[PDB]
């Protein structure tokens, strides 16, 4: 049905991690095949890829993987397949990668460089586990019971061992695993393989015989079996050993290892003749050693020439130097040092004239100095006669090139003797250990190193056997030429082994990897899994190749690793690469009690009350998704992968830990009755067995044998003493395991607690999904260490129910049979007296123990916690889809967001934020500031964090999520999320308090992405199926869309209304300013879809026109303020916008508007009839601007006084505007009054800055000219089409001025007015006064204003006109200037409103400073250096044009050949949206900033979220959208 997990991308191809589950293997749940299918009738898993659009890889990307295609093609390790990434700068693109049979697979990719040359990412691996199933049932792999036999111990006939199988049978173990099968060596040893293609012929004969015997097992007791693969050494006697030789490390093979050959063999030939001249053959004395090491330091190391095979032959190079005294002469070069630098001459000499492999050891005398080259130098440094001192002069320099080489050899020296008198005092002279057998033919004084033998082709031959090293990092091929082990006698010889040589490949050892693979590929017919040994010192490449080769004949193939790595990385990686299901961990290494808990703990699971993942604000939600309506797309048989929620967002693919078998014991480690006492073999398997993943024991373990079995020597037969020792107890814990496995399946649905007080051990396992769960107590007999109370265990919410309890007892020593291996008798004594109390109040149970509870007992408990059903999961993933229904994008923000000072104004000042102890209160009110601090703790599972706290204190922030609502309720559909709210809060409260923390978030989370989905449901196509940070920053909207009680657009009705930007901006008249408002009109509500909520605005500004103005300051309508020379502008652009992107846009003209004010600017007449009296059309309205403006307009600020402004003095009351008709430009503004969008009024008292204005723009702004402009263009083709009706615009005087005439004289004028020309040579025409100049190649910011300098300084605000009236530009003109703002005035996420250079960049705004500093005090410094974010906008818009003009590498169209950007034109925006993409992506308020201070520094004072600093990046994706992606 639906077995999809989507993989998330990063920008460079990495993968995404969810949840922070630790250093981890990305692996797909174990899961059986449907009903009734077999591999290849269908995909048994299916990744789907996530890349971002416009990310770095989409630029010529393809997707390569060695997944094959289809089930008929077969797996190669190199063989990979192409994928094609489909580029998008808006829609992200999903590619699966079906798989049909599990094994491993890995996924790179190749994009095209920012260089234009090709790049590669890594190889990124996953596994799919194989599926285990028996006769039919499926065993999940963490329910899995191996039972490890030794076969040369279970009798020497077939039915003997189906005696040892029907014991373990008994035991309800579900696999066993087995020591090789195979033909041993001489030795014996199980893992000294004779011939490895031939089994033991002792028991089978015939490989049916084998394979006959194993699916007896599966048919009779429903076991499956498993045997070890020998990879890294053979027995040392094969009879194919000595026809192919070269298989292992050998003088030929491996020529650096013949140094200790002659060392070895130096000892054999020592050994049998020491005592015959020395004296101490096996003697217990410190003085017996010395005298043997006397002997060591007189007939063997001094017996090897003081070891040539560093020192270069001194007398032998000067006797070969004059024997030609280099007949080939050839230096006249200067690269000699002086011989003063003897430390350079000797390392010059070494660098030139050497024969290939100085200093690698290989032969006797291996490193030696090339002749002719190093006379060469001698002639050149000293004479050209031999006798001038040359055999002094010569030897003088090689001497000292062998000093590194003599003391790298006492270097070497000491460790080889050091090692030696450590290890035969631990071999003979008991230290801890004796058995001082003396010389012998199989026990000299030193073991052997090297195998010896005679060839079939005739020579002879020294192989070495494999063994260990102590800290050495066993990557490290000891055998290899990197590694000193064998010389330095570093090992830990395995005599019966010898150490098998591959190379890179079958290229270097032939016949050795073909007879493993046919050894590897036979087991495979046969068995369902392997257990490979030391895998840590098997590298990489060798077992990749093998372990594929047999997942190719078992496609089930079930891998268990003895993996010791450094780190867990490496041993992740080893998994990722190998495909390794199963990890060993052994529970005998814990030293003390306190270790075993914490081993217990590793492999636990996770803990009690852990988060659950849930898609919240980090995913894209698109509108075109599928959905269960019910949580009731997921039939049970179909064994289908859940999603998180109603909305099908597949299961996320995260690394996890690699899945471990825990063995109580091995076959390696020592018996309880060893290490501690045969009573804690109960509480041992016990912990062992209540972990949550496979558990594992060897024979010998239950039946407590007396001691570890020398897998060597010993020959006696497990004895058929039947339900001994744990026999009982281990058929509980297996067959409790197997009615687990049948619903525990993720890593979030198996939860646990582990207590260590003393010598007990606490274990609670417990599923997440349904409340079950067991409670073990197992005290431990480490030592015998005195009676120890434990106090009394108190379980919250739960009830509990005896189970069983245990207690082993010895009942005397073992026997001592010398035919059969018996173990020690033991007593397996049930227990009682658990005193289980349960409070009827408090849901809460008491477990006391009783006093008889010794060491070396268990009691196991049933628990069930209360309030959580199975049918608990099913209630909260369903029915928020259907909640939101009727949900608006005005209602929408009830929900999510309202800022604590817009909630104060529905509640008239009562409710707020849920203050958070030790926090402080989310951001927003609604979901969403839970969700911003929810997110990094579900990532982290922070259960400590004070929310998680708070959570699990009490039930204050469950009711505070649903009683918000009540001041929200009568809007369009809170009433029904409010109610789906109310009966889950109300469902979450009657669970354990600390379940509470993680199904809030589940439930906010959930209902949060259902109305997220239901906000790209109601708006436009290219925001609902965009990215992320498309969809982010339009939520903006929503967030600044809402209706108020003490603020609306309209007077007479408090509707929804346009907040400038939260927190600041949105309560009382502070929040709509014009201005703020239809500069983001086009990018909030149009570019979104809210072409209703956009007419609104529109009409509710129209209705105040006056002064032919539209105000700043709305104050609903009722008396607003009129200092805005930027807003009629911005206004009558947004009517263009509306009208050139609505369909049908051009109803808006004939729109009538209630004319609240006498169109003669008058007072404030407000309940004066006539307000209520005329209106006047859109198109009107229009005109009234034009015409007014420069024909009519003369006020003072109407009814000022410091109820208006208080600190604007008189001299900014009245203020003006005067088109100057020989230019056609917007003049206006006085040197007293900040009308334009760097409105900034002084007030620092202690600078005598009150009133001085901050950053007056009087003149002609770029912006309003730049508007005008595109006004004039708009009713111009307004009329050509058949509305617009005006078409003279009234002067002054009484003349006429044309409007196309008006058009024309902008177009002739504006760039001449202010263009700065880079060239002084075309000053003459531009209008320029070189005196105040600060850049060239720059567009004015003001003309003719009050201080002449303010005219030529960089600002952001030219930009605007780039992208209004792009006709105003010439073209190289205006990419030569906008590169320049990119170089200069751009900063990370906002635009710096003043150039570095100009004196005045104060871009540190701090509105709290009270100082003297003109403009740090008070804030004047706002518009001079910090960085505002829309600014940023509009010139990445400009950005995106002029650059598509201008340089051509930014174009290569396409279809019909319609003029399309290129790859590096998309590569230079996606760059400069990174850094915002980053702040809206990890700010508490989802949104960007009003400003920034310098670099992306957060201004303390700046609003968080603004509304027209992310409409205008919404801009930018709607150009980029309606221009290409048709
Ligand atoms: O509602 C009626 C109202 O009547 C009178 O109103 C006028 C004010 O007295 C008058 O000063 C002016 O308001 C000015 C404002 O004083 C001025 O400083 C400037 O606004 C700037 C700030 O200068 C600037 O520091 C910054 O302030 C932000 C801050 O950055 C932000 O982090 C957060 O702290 O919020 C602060 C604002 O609260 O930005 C603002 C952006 O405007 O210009 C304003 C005019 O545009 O005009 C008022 C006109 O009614 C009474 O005086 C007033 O008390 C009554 O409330
Ligand atoms: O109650 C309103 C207001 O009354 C007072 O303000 C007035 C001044 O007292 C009065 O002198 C005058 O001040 C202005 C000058 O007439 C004008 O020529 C120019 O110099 O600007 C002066 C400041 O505006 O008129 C104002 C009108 O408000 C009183 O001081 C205020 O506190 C009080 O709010
Ligand atoms: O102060 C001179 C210094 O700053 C300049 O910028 C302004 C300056 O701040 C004004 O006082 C006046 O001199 O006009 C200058 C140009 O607009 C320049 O940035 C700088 O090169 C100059 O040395």
């Amino acid at each position: 049905a639906h077995r999809t997990l989507l993989l998330r991308l990063s920008d460079s191809g990495e993968p995404v991690t969810s949840c922070s589950y630790g250093q981890g293997v990305l692996t797909l749940p174990s899961l059986p095949l449907p009903q009734g299918k077999k591999l290849g009738d269908m995909p048994v898993y299916t990744v789907k890829l996530a890349i971002p659009a416009g990310s770095p890889v989409t630029r010529d990307g393809l997707i390569w993987t060695n997944c094959p295609p289809d089930f008929s093609t077969q797996f190669d390790r190199e063989k990979f397949y192409k994928k094609i990434i489909k580029t998008s700068f808006h829609e992200d693109d999903h590619i699966d990668l079906d798989i049909y049979v599990p094994g491993t697979y890995c996924f790179y990719l190749s994009f095209k460089n920012d260089k234009d040359e090709l790049e590669t990412t890594r190889k990124f691996y996953f596994v799919v586990l194989p599926i285990l199933s028996v006769n039919d049932k499926f065993i999940p792999l963490n329910s899995i019971a191996m039972q490890s036999v030794v076969s040369k111990w279970m009798g020497p006939t077939i039915k003997d061992w189906e005696k040892v199988f029907a014991r373990v049978a008994s035991k309800k173990y579900n696999m066993i695993h087995f020591t090789p099968l195979q033909h041993r060596g001489e030795s014996n040893s199980p893992y000294s393989i004779y011939d490895q293609l031939e089994f033991d012929p002792t028991v089978f004969k015939s490989e049916k015989e084998v394979a006959d015997m194993v699916e007896r097992l599966r048919t009779e007791h429903n076991i499956l079996s498993l045997t070890d693969i020998v990879f890294n050494h053979t027995a040392n006697n094969s009879q194919w050993l000595l026809d192919h030789p070269e298989a292992g490390y050998n003088h030929k093979t491996s020529p650096h290892l013949i140094s200790a050959i002659e060392l070895d063999k130096k000892l054999l030939d020592f050994s049998e003749q020491m005592e015959a001249l020395g004296y101490p053959v096996d003697l217990k004395t410190v003085d017996d050693l010395i005298k043997v090491m006397d002997g060591i330091k007189e007939h063997v190391i001094g017996e090897l020439k003081l070891w040539e095979f560093y020192v270069v032959d001194v007398k032998q190079t000067v006797s070969e130097l004059r024997e030609k005294w280099g007949n080939s002469k050839s230096w006249s070069d200067d690269n000699i040092p002086s011989k003063d630098d003897s430390t350079n001459l000797a390392q010059f000499v070494r660098d030139n004239a050497t024969e290939p492999g100085f200093g690698s050891l290989g032969e006797r005398g291996s490193n030696k100095i090339n002749i002719d080259k190093f006379a060469a130098i001698l002639k050149k440094l000293h004479s050209e006669d031999y006798n001038n001192g040359i055999e002094e002069l010569a030897t003088k320099i090689l001497n000292d090139i062998n000093l590194p080489f003599y003391k790298e050899y006492d270097d070497d020296i000491n460790e080889v003797l050091e090692q030696l008198f450590n290890r035969i005092k631990y071999l003979r002279i008991d230290d801890h250990g004796p058995k001082q057998g003396p010389i012998t033919k199989k026990l000299p004084l030193s073991e052997p190193y090297f195998t010896r033998f005679k060839a079939k082709d005739g020579e002879e031959y020294a192989l070495a056997n494999n063994g260990a090293i102590w800290d050495g990092n066993p990557l490290v091929d000891f055998a290899s030429s990197q590694s000193k082990a064998y010389l330095r006698r570093e090992v830990i010889v395995w005599g019966d082994c010898v150490k098998l040589r591959y190379g890179k490949g079958p290229s270097d050892s032939p016949y050795l990897w073909e007879r493993m693979s046919k050894y590897v590929e036979m087991n495979a017919r046969i068995f369902n899994g392997f257990r490979i040994d030391n895998c840590h010192s098997t590298p990489l490449h060798v077992g990749q190749y093998f372990l594929d080769v047999a997942r190719r004949v078992n496609p089930n193939l079930y891998v268990v690793a003895q993996l010791f790595s450094g780190s867990e990385a490496m041993d992740c990686l080893f998994v990722e690469r190998l495909g390794i299901s199963s990890l060993i961990r052994e529970a005998m290494q814990a030293w003390s009690e306190e270790e075993l808990s914490r081993l217990v703990h590793r492999h636990g699971g996770r803990p009690i009350g852990s988060y659950k993942f849930v898609p919240l604000d980090d995913f894209p939600y698109p509108a075109d998704v599928k959905i269960d309506e019910e949580y009731c797309a997921y039939n049970p048989d179909d064994h289908s992968v859940k999603c998180v929620s109603e909305i099908m967002i597949p299961k996320t693919l995260t690394a996890t830990p690699p899945h471990a078998l825990f063995m109580d014991c091995t076959h390696d480690n020592e018996t309880p009755n060893q290490k501690r006492t045969v009573e804690d073999t109960l509480p041992n398997a016990a912990l062992v067995a209540f972990c949550s993943s496979a558990i594992g024991s060897v024979y010998g373990y239950d039946e407590v044998f007396p001691q570890l079995l020398d897998l060597v020597q010993e020959k006696r037969t497990y004895s058929c003493a039947e339900n001994t020792g744990i026999s009982k107890v281990k058929t509980l814990l297996n067959n409790m395991r197997e009615e687990i496995a049948s619903e525990a399946v993720d890593i979030e649905d198996s939860e646990m607690h582990v207590h260590h007080d003393g010598q007990y051990i606490t274990f609670h396992r417990t599923n997440a999904k349904n409340g079950k769960g067991w409670y073990l107590v197992a005290r431990t007999k480490f030592h015998s260490s005195g009676d120890q109370m434990l106090p009394r265990i108190k379980l919250s919410q739960t009830k509990a129910t005896f189970k069983a309890a245990f207690s082993l007892e010895r009942t005397g020593d073992a026997p001592i049979s010398d035919e059969i291996i018996e173990g020690i008798p033991t007593k397996l004594r049930e227990l009682t007296g658990f005193d289980i109390g349960f409070d009827e109040n408090t849901k809460e149970t008491s477990i006391l123990l009783p006093q008889d509870f010794p060491q070396g007992s268990i009691v196991i408990f049933e628990t069930q916690q209360l309030g959580i059903d199975d049918s608990l999961d099913h209630f909260i993933r369903s029915g928020a889809i259907k909640a939101t229904e009727k949900l608006s994008l005005e209602s929408i923000n009830y929900v999510l967001y309202r800022a604590e000072q817009e909630e104060y104004d529905y509640s008239e000042g009562r409710s707020g934020a849920y203050d958070i102890p030790d926090y402080g209160k989310p951001v927003y009110c609604g979901l969403q500031g839970w969700v911003s601090i929810l997110r990094k703790i579900i990532f982290y599972n922070d259960l400590a964090h004070p929310l998680s706290n708070n959570l699990r204190n009490g039930h204050w922030a469950v009711d505070y999520v649903v009683n918000r609502l009540d001041l929200y309720k009568d809007k369009e559909g809170v009433a029904e999320v409010q109610e789906w709210l109310r009966s889950r809060m109300e469902r979450i409260k009657q669970l354990p308090s600390y379940l509470v923390p993680s199904f809030f978030a589940l439930v906010v989370g959930i209902m949060y992405g259902c109305c997220r989905l239901r906000a790209m449901q109601l708006m436009s196509d290219n925001v609902g199926k965009s990215t992320v940070f498309v969809q982010s920053l339009a939520m903006t909207s929503i967030q600044m869309v809402s209706a108020m009680k003490s603020t609306s657009i309209l007077p007479d009705q408090n509707i929804a209304a346009m907040a400038a930007g939260l927190p600041h901006f949105s309560t009382n008249y502070m929040r709509c300013w014009g201005r703020d408002v239809f500069i983001s009109l086009r990018g909030l509500l149009l570019t979104t879809g809210r072409y209703e909520e956009a007419k609104e605005h529109i009409l509710a500004f129209a209705k105040t026109l006056k002064h032919g103005l539209i105000p700043n300051l709305l104050d609903a309508g009722r008396n607003p303020r009129y200092n805005a020379r930027d807003a009629a502008w911005f206004f009558v652009q947004a009517i263009q916008d509306y009208v050139t992107i609505v369909p049908g846009g051009v109803s808006l003209l004939q729109e009538k508007v209630t004319r609240r004010f006498p169109l003669d600017d008058e007072y404030i007449p407000y309940d004066d009839p006539k307000a209520f009296s005329y209106s006047s059309t859109i198109e009107e309205i229009i005109y009234e601007i034009l015409n007014r403006h420069a024909g009519g307009i003369k006020y003072r600020e109407a009814n000022a006084g410091p109820n208006l402004d208080r600190v604007m003095k008189d001299e900014g009351f009245n203020v003006e505007v005067n088109v100057d008709w020989e230019t056609g430009l917007i003049h206006g503004g006085s040197q007293f009054n900040c009308g334009t969008w760097m409105d900034k009024m002084g007030e620092s008292e202690k600078a005598n800055s009150v009133g001085v204005p901050g950053t007056p723009r009087d003149g002609a702004a770029v912006e309003i000219n730049g508007l005008l402009k595109s006004c004039l263009r708009f009713v111009l083709q307004l009329s050509k089409d058949g509305k617009f009706k005006y078409t003279e615009v009234t002067k002054p005087d009484g003349s006429k001025i044309s409007l196309s005439s008006w058009n024309d004289l902008l177009q002739e004028n504006f760039e001449r007015c202010f263009y700065v020309p880079k060239n002084k040579e075309d000053d003459n025409k531009f209008e320029i006064d070189a005196t105040i100049i600060n850049r060239r190649g720059i567009y004015k910011d003001l003309y003719r204003s009050g201080k002449p300098y303010e005219d030529y300084q960089f600002r952001p605000n030219f930009t605007i006109a780039m992208v209004v009236a792009p006709e105003l530009f010439t073209p190289d003109y205006a990419a030569g200037a906008i590169e320049l703002a990119d170089q200069v005035l751009r900063g990370p996420v906002g635009m710096r409103t003043l150039d570095p250079s100009d004196y005045n960049y104060r871009p540190y705004y701090n509105n709290g400073e009270d100082s003297d500093d003109f403009a740090t005090s008070k804030g004047r410094n706002y518009h001079q250096g910090p960085e505002w974010v829309w600014c940023y906008g509009y010139f990445i818009r400009a950005y995106h044009y002029f650059n598509f003009l201008t340089n051509p590498k930014c174009q290569v169209e396409g279809s019909a050949k319609k003029l399309k950007p290129s790859s590096y034109l998309y590569r230079k925006l996606y760059s400069r949206l990174l850094k915002h993409r980053e702040w809206i992506e990890n700010s508490p308020w989802a949104g960007l900033a009003e400003l920034t201070n310098k670099d992306g520094e957060v201004c303390n004072d700046s609003s968080p979220t603004q509304a027209w600093s992310t409409g205008c990046l919404l801009d930018l994706f709607y150009d980029l959208w309606i221009s290409y992606e048709e």
